[PDB]
């Protein structure tokens, strides 16, 4: 989620993506880089080394760095020691960052030593060389010298990958072995309160910075945050320290002592080698949290007049806040949901300022929150009141946009606001828009954008929405290999430019399917992806290759798909089931080209697979997730997935031990489901305690496999659990606007419900939900993909998947998402009978 950052290059509204070598080496060593890791080897002479031995670590600070590994390196070559380092400064940085992870935090250098004598030789001569030198982070895993730079500690050296994931301990603080603690009382001798005035409780978060502990000041019972900042560690884009982003919060906490709203220094010292800041200890939760819980995302028809109350208190205590920090002539220079505390009463605070700037300042600040930023803003004044502008109506609507869409969204958001809430309110957030607009004025030359609501409608035709979304991806078409802009997994992933998921098959599948673009489509078919198909190892159904062979298969290349399904069982992945990659995804494949072709070939691979499937759960009942977004429940990526294995299996067998297995698997999903007492939704369960609505691991996926399960076989099970999805129909708003885990989940409601009547309200209800998304570009439309801060065109995120879902509302098929053979007959060929 957090690698969105890394696709926004400027000028683009796509997903498109924006060393410490020696001197003179001897030909003794043999060197690896990384395309991978972080890591340089360096292996010396030969021979390899003890398994788990003393070894000593080098840290550094910034300033010099290169003059650290020029001279520590050649007496590792002078001895001929064996030693790894970081690649590159950019490696550095992702290790020594205020972000980075404490536990191997520092460690530029590791040296080998072999064991016990050649250790403490070494560990001595090295502290000649590097003496005269910044020092560099502390390194809370090792042991220190003098005031050195030199650590050690003892660890294994070539870790062996075991059941239980060796890697022989690095953990925050210091260990001692059970075994060789001998020696280590041996070099124990060769080694040469301010906040005592403080009960410290607990701790809130650590980081490289430093910890943020709440304590109680020793009699007199006051709660108090204490903020460390551990000097040259915890380093920022600016290459700013701890320590100098701590003695910023500082000088602002004081300057703006005066205003109750900011929270009140109590004191700030240092000790050992430390700096503390002592702060007010505040109760309440951040915006986002606020929104999160606070925020009314179902519909229930006793208004939503409440939250206007909250929206508009808040709003205006923050609009003083913010004033009065200006007076002071410090910015608070990352103005967003994050950095506003709100209390039980709702009181506005503000809580870090380690990003503080004079007002009038034209510097580039190091951080910049996406979504309430823009590069319209020149000084850091202006900067404030641009966050709050956004905040305003982000408040009203909590759907992120950025920069480069909001020129868009903007239409779309304001709309919402009026059509939800009061015409008031509507002109409350436009006016207090306009308060801010010209706040602006003071800093800097700003000429805002003149908007007119009527210039954008919400579309509530299926056919309109459909044939517009087409006519931009037709519009949208790269010229390359991907054939469409698409979610940065096209990047990320193995197979992304080409799969059903995030690449080109897509939307080759999307058009096919409504006759569109058959040129370009068997063109890039011809051209690209032929030639690729060698290349994808993955045989997913989204991920890799079978729903490619679907959009193959379709196009009439009968030749290419039934030479793959040769070599298919051969070598296939075992260790995974779910629909987005695994086995039950291949199966309904195989099984949709055994209704196509009636090749009994076909249905023994349908049973060869499903004995795999069989295996699999017997060896062990714990789901694989390799997506950073999977999560091993629902249709995509649990057992409600394989559950549509089995129906369709069973249809096409008439046997009901697969029908049997189809219900117990749904069953195993409905445990980790929980109903809402106040509003009687269904949602999952995450392993993190989220709950879930979305296809990609939600309720809505559940549904799914509950209605193809009843498709196959005439039932009407789980009609209670059914009903109670369907009610999510009801929800206002989502983080996002994608198929899979966005608004376009919930297009897949409707297309379940046999009833009209009932079916148009939901309809309705959920393409007011998709009208927050869908994007009016000149005759057409294109759609937002995850977050809002870019197009795409792909089935994961973008108009394909939109698309698709909203064919299946007409064709009153949930399962149209899914790249099958044929697949417009799929449903007619699997019913019951």
């Amino acid at each position: 989620n957090m690698l969105y950052h890394r696709y926004l290059k400027p000028n683009s509204e796509y997903y498109k993506k924006i060393i410490y070598e020696l001197n003179d080496i001897p030909d003794t060593y043999a060197v690896f880089l990384d395309n991978e890791s972080v890591w340089k080897h360096y292996h010396v002479k030969g021979s390899t080394l003890p398994e788990q031995g003393w070894k000593i670590h080098v840290t550094s600070s910034l300033e010099d760095s290169k003059d650290v590994l020029d001279k520590v390196a050649r007496l590792c070559i002078d001895k001929k020691i064996e030693f790894k380092h970081l690649k590159d400064k950019d490696s550095f940085m992702k290790m020594n960052s205020k972000n980075a992870n404490r536990a191997s935090s520092g460690k530029f250098i590791t040296i080998y030593p072999t064991n016990n004598e050649v250790f403490v030789e070494l560990l001595e001569m090295i502290s000649l060389a590097i003496q005269d030198f910044k020092k560099g982070p502390y390194i809370l895993n090792d042991k220190r010298w003098k005031n050195s730079n030199v650590f050690y500690r003892y660890g294994g050296f070539k870790g062996i990958f075991n059941e239980h994931g060796e890697h022989c301990q690095r953990n925050p603080f210091y260990q001692v072995p059970d075994f060789v603690k001998d020696f280590d009382d041996y070099l124990n001798t060769i080694n040469n309160s301010r906040l005592g005035k403080y009960k410290i409780e607990t701790a809130l978060s650590f980081s490289n910075a430093g910890g943020v502990y709440l304590a109680t000041r020793k009699k007199d019972n006051l709660k108090v945050i204490i903020k460390e900042a551990r000097p040259s560690a915890g380093l920022d884009g600016a290459a700013q320290d701890a320590l100098a982003r701590q003695k910023i919060e500082y000088d602002a906490l004081k300057k703006l002592k005066d205003v109750s709203g900011v929270v009140n220094l109590i004191e700030y010292f240092q000790e050992w080698e430390h700096y503390f800041l002592v702060e007010e200890f505040i109760e309440g939760r951040d915006l986002r949290q606020w929104i999160a819980q606070e925020f009314p995302f179902f519909e229930d028809n006793n208004g939503m007049s409440n939250h206007i109350k909250d929206v508009k208190m808040i709003l205006l205590q923050l609009l003083d806040l913010i004033d009065s920090m200006h007076n002071q002539g410090v910015a608070m220079g990352d103005l967003q949901p994050a950095n506003i505390m709100v209390t039980e009463d709702l009181t506005v605070r503000i809580i870090d300022f380690e990003t503080a700037m004079p007002v009038n300042s034209d510097d580039r600040p190091a951080m910049l929150t996406t979504g309430f930023v823009s590069h319209e803003m020149k000084v850091s004044g202006a900067r404030d009141w641009f966050g709050f502008k956004r905040l305003v109506r982000y408040l009203a609507l909590p759907v992120l946009t950025s920069e480069d869409l909001e020129g868009y969204l903007q239409y779309n958001h304001l709309n919402w606001i009026k059509e939800n809430y009061g015409y008031e309110f509507y002109s409350f957030i436009v006016d207090l828009q306009e308060k801010c607009d010209k706040r602006i004025k003071d800093y800097q030359t700003f000429i805002p954008k003149e908007i007119n609501l009527n210039d954008q409608t919400s579309d509530f035709n299926l056919t309109s929405i459909i044939n517009k979304l087409i006519i931009g991806v037709e519009s949208s078409l790269t010229n390359d290999e991907r054939f469409i802009n698409g979610d940065i997994r096209q990047f990320e992933m193995n197979g992304g430019k080409f799969n059903f998921l995030t690449g080109g098959s897509g939307a080759a599948f999307t058009l096919t399917k409504n006759k569109s673009s058959i040129a370009e489509v068997d063109k890039w078919i011809q051209s690209v992806l032929l030639d690729n198909l060698p290349l994808i190892e993955e045989d997913g159904l989204f991920t890799g290759k079978t729903g490619i062979l679907a959009l193959l298969y379709d196009k009439g290349y009968k030749e290419v798909v039934l030479n793959e399904l040769k070599i298919l069982k051969d070598n296939i992945n075992q260790t995974d089931i779910s629909i987005r990659s695994g086995l039950s995804g291949i199966g309904l494949f195989v099984i949709s080209l055994y209704l196509e072709t009636e090749n009994k070939e076909y249905l023994k691979l349908a049973k060869d697979l499903e004995r795999m499937i069989k295996l699999n759960r017997a060896k062990d009942k714990q789901l694989k997730v390799k997506d950073w977004m999977a999560v091993d429940i629902g249709v995509i990526d649990g057992l409600s997935g394989v559950s549509l294995f089995y129906s369709a299996l069973y249809s096409v067998t008439q046997n009901q031990k697969y029908l049997e297995e189809a219900e117990v698997l749904i069953k195993e999903d409905l445990e980790s489901t929980k109903k809402d007492d106040v509003t009687g939704v269904l949602q999952t369960v995450d392993n993190k305690n989220r709950l879930l609505p979305y296809l990609s691991g939600g309720s809505i996926g559940v549904a799914i496999s509950i209605w193809f399960l009843n498709h196959v076989s005439g039932q009407d099970l789980y009609r209670e659990e059914m009903n109670s999805i369907l009610k999510l129909s009801k929800t206002r708003c989502t983080i996002s606007g994608g198929l899979f885990d966005g608004a376009g989940s919930f297009l897949l409601i409707p297309s379940m419900v046999k009833n009209d009547k009932n079916r148009e309200v939901i309809l309705n209800e959920v393409l007011n939900l998709l009208n927050i998304f869908l994007i009016e570009k000149n005759s057409y439309y294109v759609y937002p993909g995850q977050f809002s801060y870019r197009l795409a065109d792909d089935v994961y995120t973008g108009s394909s998947g939109i698309i698709l879902a909203l064919m299946g509302v007409i064709k009153g098929n949930p399962l149209y998402w899914l790249p099958l053979v044929n697949s417009d007959e799929f449903l007619a060929r699997t019913k019951v009978k």
